[PDB]
Parts: C-alpha cells; structure tokens; sequence
C-alpha cells in the first residue's frame, strides 16, 4: 500500500508515502518532507506497526535492506542494542554505559530460551551453554566487526556471564582470575588508534572449559600476531601501548625510581611520535588495575618488577644516540648504561655488539660494519623482539594459573580478533589484520550458505541451491595462495638482492590488471590498493621484506641469552625458519579448522558512526556494514531453509513426554514420524532427512515451549 521506503543519496533509504503511480514510476512524499519520483522496482514496503522494534528480524513480513536498517535504528533509538537476525545476533555500539549488564540481569537470563527474553549477549552465552550440555559438543562465540565496533566489550561480557554464573554455584578464585586476564593483556596488547581509544593490537581465542554438568573448570588463551612495530613507531593521531603511559602517570613513584625514568613521555623517542594522553583514559587508575590484575593472577614481585624493568629498558633503548666515525659509533653512553643496568647486561658490550655485529663463516666469524641507519634499525628491531617475547611470556604465565587440573568435558571458545581498519598510512600490520577479518567473514559465509545447503542435499531434503553472492575466495586467494601477495613477499625474502621496489614490481607484474581485487592506488603515498570485503585499502610496501624476515643482531641476542635478569635470558632461551606472514597464514588456517569442529554462534558488532557519538547513526556507514557482513542473506537462509535439525534418536528421547501414548515403534524415524503427526502443529514446518528431522524457523522453539510446559 502507501507506506514505503525509497532510496536516498544521503540516508540510503527514507520512509515515504506513495502519492501516485504512472509509467513504471512512483511519486512519493518522504518523512523529511521531500516530494520524490522514483522507479517502481526501487519502492520497498514498510512492515506493519506491530513489527516495530521486533526482537528477531527473521519474523518480518517484508525482508529487505531498509526494513533491517530501520528496525535496527528504531531499537537503537530506545537503547536496545542487540537484535536477532535468524540464528545469529547483531549489536550496535551505544558508546555509553547502559544498565543492561548487572547481576540481576545475569541471574534473570540463566536458562531462558531465546524467545522468552530480549536479545542480549547473555542469551547468546546461555544458548551456547544449553547446546554444549544437550549435544555434548564444543561451542564457539565468533564476534565480528571493524575496529571500535564492540568485539572486546562483547567478549568481556561473555566471560563475565559464565564467571558470575559459576560464582553463584593465585590471589583469587578461577572466576576472579579469568576476569583479570583482560586488564593485564590490554595494558601490553591494546592502544589508542584513530578508530578506537582501546584498540586490540593482537587477536585472541579464549577457551572456557566446563565439566559434564556445566561447572566452570578451567580456561586457556591463545593470542595471534601482536603489532610489534607500535613499540617504536606511532602515526600522528595514535599512541604506543597503554603500559608506557600507565607507568609514566607517576601513580607508582617507586616504578619511576626503579626504571630510572622521568614522568614525561616526550623525553622518550619510541613512545612520543604521536599522542601521549587520551581523554577517555585515566592512565593512573589503569596502572592500578594492571598491577592488581598481576596480583590476582598470582604473579610474583620478581615477575612483575622484571616486566616493568624490561618496559623501562625499551624506553632507554630508544634514547640511545649514534654518530659517524661509513661506520657508526655511540653518541653518548648514559641511555645505554640505563638499559644495560635494567636488562642485566654490560653497557660497553651492548654498544660494541650494535656497532660491530658478526657474520658466521662456518666455525669462524667476520666482523660486519654498520652505518648509523643500520644501528638505529637493529636497536629498534631488538626492542620490538624483547616486547613481543615478554607479551608471549605473560600469556604463557596467565595460562599456567588458569590451568586448574579440575575435570573437563567441553569448552566454549570466544574469538576476539583485531578489527578491520583503514588508516591514512596502511602497512604490513594492517594487511595482516584485514586479512584475518576477510578470513572470519568467509568462515561465516561458508557456514551459513555453503555447509548449510550441502547439509540439506546430503540429508535428502528437497532443496534448490541459492547463490547468495557471499564468497570471498578471490580476495583471500590473492593474499594467501602461491604467487599471491604473501607468497611473493615470502619468496622475495631470502633474496639478498631484493628490495622494496623489486617486491613492488613483482606484485604489479603478477596482479595489476590480472587480479580483480588488486588495483593501483589514488595524504601519504600508497603503492597498491586491495578491494577487501569491507572496503578498498591503500597499502604502502616500504620495509615489508625486513618486517617479514624479522632479522636480529645475533651478537646482542647472545648477550640477552647470558643476562643476569632471569626473565630476559628465558625470553631468548630457545632462539635459533619461517617468515612472519607464513606463520600468520599457518596459525590462521589452524584456527579455522579448529572452529569447524565447534558449533559457532555469530555476533555482528556494528560501529554506528566515526565520531564515538552515543545514539547517532551514520546510515551509509551502518548499511555498508550490514551489506559486507551478509546480514540480509543470513536472515534469508533462516527463513527459506531449515535452521534446526535433530538426529532421530535424540528427537524421540527429548520429545517423547509431548505425547507418550503416541509411541507406546523400534525405529527412531518411525517413532519421530508418529510423534510429530500426533501433535497440534503445522505438518509442513518439518521435513524428514536420512538421519535427522529438519525444522522450519520457529518450530524448535514451539516444541521446546511445549516440553517446558510438560516438565
Ligand atoms: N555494548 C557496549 N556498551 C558500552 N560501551 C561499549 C559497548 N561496545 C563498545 N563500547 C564502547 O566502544 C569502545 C570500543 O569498543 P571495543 O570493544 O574496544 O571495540 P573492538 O574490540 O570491536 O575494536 C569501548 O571502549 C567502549 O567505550
Ligand atoms: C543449531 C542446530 C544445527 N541444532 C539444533 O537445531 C538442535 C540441536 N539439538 C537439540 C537436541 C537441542 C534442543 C534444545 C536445546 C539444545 C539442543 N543441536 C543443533 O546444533
Ligand atoms: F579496535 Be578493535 F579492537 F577491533
Ligand atoms: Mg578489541
């Protein structure tokens, strides 16, 4: 009828009222008072007022782009930040504290079925918990979104839910320790970028282990590729890792005296290239939270002091000056003395190793010369290696405490990756980050559209394959397959004559005008652009070969191994071959095969605007996120297909109480048929497969309401 949506240049779609029709064209008055003429096929129907702010968009009469965008916008305007989209959930960043995560709320969500409670991260957490115990299988909570969308907040809320549930049924309980793992990792692995004041600069997969009846038993954390480069480098509107500024806050004066540092971040080259303060962050308060987290995780005084000392030694390492008399020599030794003292090394030995590294000639050696540029590069590389290895030690140390030896049967794994991002300058680390996001989107596409339809086919369910246009194989292959971007980088690696420009020429010769997703770029200079699922990203390739090989001055690595500071010697103990991109690809492939053995639960976080503004929706930004995430198609397959299915044996066991008189039937399929036929249900909402009974969206929920009533 008259109530419609029409396309708009600024807001994507607006509400309108049809005034007239003629020659395949429609004349309509918009909500913003504009009288518009558009083609008939561009006109989409508004859902009835009874579907306003609906909790599950799979139940809408009209399913289209503005129906979804407006339903989400209307819910958001009422601070209802979660919405169901078929079997998965969508969430929109509120950018403000809401009273939706308290203990009375966690208690009320316990054991609630999806429909009898509003959409929430606690209900996603609870539903995964109910499938885990009923099916006896591992679960995964996969939280997607761009940098700043709310992945980390939603991850911390999943952890909070299970720890508070366990609280009802080192220097703290397991529950208290799982909660403290995030503050500790965040001080060292998170930082202020343009898109997020607390950007996660590493990915993580947290496994929460449970016993047979659901008691919280243990936890483990796996982290992925930390952005090492931030330790020594910052762009204009960004900060180094939180920890540097947390220490400098002077909230612990003993720390400043122990690290031989001043209170000013601008006195330290490595950490003051961009911004040093953030309005939303109290670094003094954050230092306390970090220090307390180490205590709760049972770190010793010696373990905490060593992490502090190494952080402080990295600060002094950046202040080491070199000059000429092409051979470099130290331009002072004060900063070198401070570093060596904190690192349990000899100052004069360290400077000698930096200016004159050795090249191995069998069981003999030849001294190599270093210009100032070579020394400052090597000094930067060592600082990054100390930091990343210290970060890895901390993860290992947290895992030792989280390991209880209490009984385990299943887990719920929560994945919180570094989000898709676009800066003014995008380097190797942005490619690594964006590639992970593309892979995570393809895992969603494969589960929702490929495996789903293949399941119907192998089960003998009458089905016509639907091409949903959700397939990222072309861009993924461009980055990861042989002769792709990383394969070319890896091959240009271990070529003594290779340079950034030979690497660039090989990229261009193989893919420019040949690979659809590879383009020439358009403000800092860029070398190539990549058409990712979430946008076109301009990449600068300077330093990628050195970043991928990751060479270290092995003369000073040897000194690290002989350090009187136990932590430093342990960090470089096993030091000895794979490139960082080859290891990243390997770890990513391993993650994806492991996730395939779990029941996934997708949570799609959406950033509402670019200005951290609470309650304001940037319509093209929100629509773009919904489009590249496959939200509409994900809902279509839930409406069109059979989202629920149960093995005949499990079906007759669980739903016999619904009508025991109907099955007083040896064969479970015969049993399932007669049981279902005897019930007051639409006998078209279910289909019989070879091994499972398939259900239309909503029938499982109804069967479950009916069972909860008989119990
Ligand atoms: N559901 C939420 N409730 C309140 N604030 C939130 C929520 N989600 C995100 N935020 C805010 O947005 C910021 C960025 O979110 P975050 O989880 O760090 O993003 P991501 O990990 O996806 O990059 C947070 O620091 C917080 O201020
Ligand atoms: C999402 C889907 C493939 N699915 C189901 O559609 C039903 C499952 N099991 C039944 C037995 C169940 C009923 C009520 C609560 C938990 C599990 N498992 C499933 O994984
Ligand atoms: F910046 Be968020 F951690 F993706
Ligand atoms: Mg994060």
């Amino acid at each position: 009828k008259k109530d419609v949506f029409v396309p708009d240049d600024k807001e994507e779609f607006v509400k309108a009222t049809i005034l007239s029709r003629e020659g395949g064209k429609v004349t309509a008055e918009t909500e913003h008072g504009k009288t518009v003429t558009v083609k008939e096929d561009q006109v989409l129907q508004q859902n009835p007022p009874k579907f306003d702010k609906i909790e599950d968009m799979a139940m809408l009469t009209f399913l289209h782009e503005p129906a979804v965008l407006y339903n989400l916008k209307e819910r958001y305007a009422s601070w209802m930040i979660y919405t169901y989209s078929g079997l998965f959930c969508v969430t929109i960043n509120p950018y403000k504290w809401l009273p939706v995560y308290n203990a009375e709320v966690v208690a009320a969500y316990r054991g609630k079925k999806r429909s009898e409670a509003p959409p929430h991260i606690f209900s996603i957490s609870d539903n995964a918990y109910q499938y885990m115990l009923t099916d006896r299988e591992n679960q995964s909570i996969l939280i997607t979104g761009e940098s700043g969308a709310g992945k980390t907040v939603n991850t911390k809320r999943v952890i909070q839910y299970f720890a508070v549930i366990a609280a009802i049924g080192g220097k703290g309980t397991l529950e208290d320790q799982i909660i403290q793992a995030n503050p500790a990792l965040e001080a060292f692995g998170n930082a202020k970028t343009v898109r997020n004041d607390n950007s996660s600069r590493f990915g993580k997969f947290i496994r929460i282990h449970f016993g047979a009846t659901g008691k919280l038993a243990s936890a483990d954390i796996e982290t992925y590729l930390l952005e090492k480069s931030r330790v020594i480098f910052q762009l204009k509107a960004e900060r180094d890792y939180h920890i540097f500024y947390q220490i400098l806050s002077n909230k612990k004066p003993e720390l400043l005296d122990m690290l031989l540092i001043t209170n000013n971040p601008y006195d330290y080259a490595f950490i003051s290239q961009g911004e040093t303060t953030v309005a939303s962050i109290d670094d003094a308060e954050e230092l306390m939270a970090t220090d307390n987290a180490f205590d709760v995780l049972g770190f010793t005084t010696e373990e905490k002091n060593s992490m502090y000392k190494l952080t402080g030694a990295i600060m002094h390492f950046g202040n080491m000056k070199f000059k000429l008399k092409e051979q470099a020599e130290p331009d002072g030794t004060e900063e070198a003395d401070k570093s060596a003292y904190l690192m349990g090394l000899n100052s004069a030995d360290l400077l000698k190793g930096l200016c004159h590294p050795r090249v191995k000639v069998g069981n003999e050696y030849v001294t190599k010369g270093q210009n100032v540029q070579q020394v400052v590069y090597a000094k930067g590389a060592l600082a990054k290696a100390v930091y990343e290895r210290m970060f890895n030690w901390m993860v290992t140390r947290i895992n030792a405490t989280l390991e209880t030896k209490q009984p385990r049967q299943y887990f719920i794994g929560v994945l919180d990756i570094a989000g898709f991002e676009i800066f003014d300058f995008n380097s190797f680390e942005q490619l690594c980050i964006n590639f992970t996001n593309e892979k995570l989107q393809q895992f969603f596409n494969h589960h929702m559209f490929v495996l789903e339809q293949e399941e119907y086919k192998k089960e003998g369910i009458e089905w016509e394959f639907i091409d949903f246009g959700m397939d990222l194989q072309a861009c993924i292959d461009l980055i990861e397959k042989p002769m792709g971007i990383m394969s070319i980088l890896e091959e240009e690696c271990m070529f003594p004559k290779a340079t950034d420009m030979t690497f660039k020429a090989k990229l261009f010769d193989n893919h420019l005008g040949k690979s659809s997703n590879f383009q020439k770029p358009r403000k800092p200079e860029a070398h190539f652009s990549l058409i990712h699922y979430a946008g076109t990203v301009d990449y600068n390739i300077i330093g990628w070969l050195q970043k991928n090989k990751d060479p270290l001055n092995e003369t000073v690595v040897d000194l690290y191994k002989k350090s009187s500071l136990k932590m430093l010697s342990s960090l470089f103990a096993n030091y000895a071959f794979q490139t960082v991109s080859a290891l990243h690809r390997e770890n990513l492939n391993k993650l994806m095969t492991n996730l395939r053995s779990t029941h996934p639960h997708f949570v799609r976080c959406i950033i509402p605007n670019e200005t951290k503004s609470p309650g304001v929706i940037d319509n093209p930004l929100v629509m773009h996120q919904l489009r590249c995430n496959g939200v509409l198609e994900g809902i279509r397959i839930c409406r069109k297909g059979f989202p629920n299915r149960i093995l005949y044996g499990d079906f007759r066991q669980r739903y016999r109480i619904l009508n025991p008189a109907a099955i007083p039937d040896i064969d479970s399929r015969k049993g399932a048929e007669k049981l279902l036929g005897s019930l007051d249900i639409d006998h078209n909402q279910y289909k019989f497969g070879h091994t499972k009974v398939f259900f239309k969206a909503g029938l499982l929920g109804l069967l479950e309401e009916m069972r909860d009533e008989r119990l």
